[PDB]
C-alpha cells in the first residue's frame, strides 16, 4: 500500500512494455497473446454498451485499444496520481508520453478492419472523457459524486487487485468492490499475474497475492459472475527478466448477474 508511494511509472514501463516483453514482433510472445484475447472478445460483439470504467490503469492504454471503439464514454483510473498524469502526458500528446504506436498498430493488425493505428489513438484519445482516481479497497471505489456514469456498461482491469491484495479474502473484497460499479449484465474483463508475490517499479517493491486460474475463476464466481472465458499465458523462460516472479498471465471475460 504505502509501498506504492515510490513506484516510477517509468521503471514500470519499461520493465513490462519494452523489450523483451514489448516485443510483438514474435507471436509466442506475451503482448501478441493479450491484444488478441482483448480483441476477440470485443471482437463477437457481445461486450457492448455506452460506457466503460478502467480500473487502475496504472501509467498504460493498450488494454483499451480494441475496447474503445465499442464505448463512446471511457473513464480511466487509478490510485497514484503519478501514473494518472502519465496517461495525461500520452492523452494530451505532451511531451514525454510514452509511446505505444507499436501496440496500436499491431491492435489494427489483430483487428483486421485496415484501420490506421493513427486513427485507433485518435479514437482512443476522444473517447476517453476522464482519468479519475481511485480505491479498490474502498466499497465505493470512485466514490460518492463520481464524475463517471454509474454504473458503467463495462469494466476492464489488469494486473491490478492481485498486486493491491496481500491475501486471497483481500482480492476477493477488492473484485466485490469494483464489481458494484457494472450494470448487472454488463461485462467484465480482467487481466493479470498468475501466481507472482512481488514486482519491482524503480525503487519500489511491492507485495502480490499468488493467484492461480481456479481461485480467479472461483472469485469471478463468487463475486457474482458467469465466466464468459478464461484462459492462461505461461510465461517462457526468456520472459524472465528479474522484474518480478510472475508465472503466467490470466485473462478472464466475465458477466455480471
Ligand atoms: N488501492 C488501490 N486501488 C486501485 N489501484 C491501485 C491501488 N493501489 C495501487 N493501485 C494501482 O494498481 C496498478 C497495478 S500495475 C497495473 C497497471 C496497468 N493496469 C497495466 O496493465 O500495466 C498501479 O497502477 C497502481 O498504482
Ligand atoms: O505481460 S507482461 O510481461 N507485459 C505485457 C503485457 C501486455 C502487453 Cl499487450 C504487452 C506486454 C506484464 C505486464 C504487467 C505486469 C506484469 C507482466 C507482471 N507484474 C504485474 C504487477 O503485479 C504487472
Amino acid at each position: 500500500a504505502s509501498a506504492y508511494q515510490r513506484f516510477e511509472p517509468r521503471a514500470y514501463l519499461r520493465n513490462n512494455y519494452a523489450p523483451p516483453r514489448g516485443d510483438l514482433c514474435n507471436p509466442n510472445g506475451v503482448g501478441p497473446w493479450a491484444l488478441r484475447c482483448l480483441a476477440q472478445t470485443f471482437a463477437t460483439g457481445e461486450v457492448s454498451g455506452r460506457t466503460l470504467i478502467d480500473i487502475g490503469s496504472g501509467p498504460t492504454v493498450y488494454q483499451l485499444l480494441s475496447a474503445c471503439s465499442h464505448f463512446e464514454d471511457i473513464t480511466m483510473t487509478d490510485f497514484l496520481e503519478v501514473n494518472r498524469q502519465e496517461l495525461g502526458r500520452w492523452l494530451q500528446e505532451e511531451p514525454g508520453a510514452f509511446n505505444w504506436s507499436m501496440y496500436s498498430q499491431h491492435a489494427c493488425l489483430i483487428e483486421g478492419k485496415g484501420e490506421c493505428w493513427q486513427d485507433k489513438e485518435r479514437q482512443l484519445r476522444a473517447r476517453v472523457k476522464r482519468v479519475l482516481p481511485i480505491d479498490v479497497h474502498q466499497p465505493q471505489p470512485l466514490g460518492a459524486g463520481s464524475p463517471a456514469p454509474l454504473p458503467a456498461d463495462a469494466l476492464v482491469s489488469a494486473f491490478c487487485l492481485e498486486a493491491v491484495s496481500p491475501d486471497l479474502a483481500s482480492f476477493q473484497r477488492a473484485l466485490d468492490h469494483i464489481t458494484t460499479l457494472l450494470r448487472p449484465g454488463g461485462h467484465l474483463l480482467l487481466i493479470g499475474a498468475l501466481e507472482e508475490s512481488w514486482y519491482l517499479a524503480g525503487e519500489a517493491r511491492l507485495t502480490v497475492v499468488p493467484v492461480s486460474e481456479e481461485e480467479v475463476r472461483e472469485a469471478l464466481v463468487r463475486s457474482g459472475y458467469k465466466v464468459r472465458d478464461l484462459r492462461t499465458y505461461i510465461m517462457p523462460a526468456h520472459l524472465q527478466t528479474g522484474v518480478d516472479d510472475v508465472k503466467g498471465v490470466f485473462f478472464a471475460w466475465a458477466q455480471k448477474v
